[PDB]
């Protein structure tokens, strides 16, 4: 499915992530729209044999294991079309273990590009939260 941006922002504050290491909430919600334009089933094909998988484009070369990708560890644990359902809740947990990793949220290049720098509380203003 595609989340609004406030109808997301109330699902990941539910599910932890606000001030989650550091990232205030804003942080996620640009991450999304720049990674998936909200959408769960957003896929996205890599050079390296790896696919990006969901609302938030978690790759199966480190995260998820989708059964196609060469080097695939699965720090996850979790099958990447898991992270394809219209409910977040396997994103968010895996999004966890990816941002306490080594480089918080630099694993998203959208963030990083995009995002960062920011004032990413602009993404959460007016959402009933």
């Amino acid at each position: 499915k595609v989340f609004g941006r406030c109808e997301l922002a109330a699902a990941m504050k539910r599910h932890g992530l606000d001030n989650y290491r550091g990232y205030s909430l804003g942080n996620w919600v640009c991450a999304a729209k720049f990674e998936s334009n909200f959408n769960t089933q957003a896929t996205n094909r890599n050079t390296d044999g790896s696919t990006d998988y969901g609302i938030l484009q978690i790759n199966s070369r480190w995260w998820c294991n989708d059964g196609r990708t060469p080097g695939s560890r699965n720090l996850c644990n979790i099958p990447c079309s898991a992270l394809l359902s219209s409910d977040i809740t396997a994103s968010v947990n895996c999004a966890k273990k990816i941002v306490s990793d080594g480089n918080g949220m630099n694993a998203w290049v959208a963030w990083r590009n995009r995002c960062k720098g920011t004032d990413v509380q602009a993404w959460i203003r007016g959402c009933r939260l």
